[PDB]
């Protein structure tokens, strides 16, 4: 009963840190999106926009 | 929110400068449109003026 005590902490110490790490997960996906997104929008519009201007 | 101001007033020049090449490009037209004319007009009318004059 002292073993099982200690077992049911571990258990409930594992789900909390899959836990945790499920919500980091989320967070890293979605700045990886957010990344990709302002990078391809910032230089494709700098890019055209400039060219396109200067040569016409 | 930092990266959004910097985007906001960024969009706002790019117009500003899309705005200054149209009222620009107005002026330029207007331009070419009137030397064509002027051109015409005043070889035209020096040289058929001339020459009939002379010749009769």
């Amino acid at each position: 009963r002292t073993m099982s005590e200690n077992l049911r902490r571990n258990l409930a110490a594992l789900e909390a840190k899959i836990s945790e790490a499920k919500t980091k997960k989320n967070m890293l996906q979605a700045r990886a999106k957010a990344a990709k997104a302002n990078a391809e929008l910032q230089q494709t519009l700098a890019a055209a926009a400039a060219a396109a201007a200067a040569a016409a």
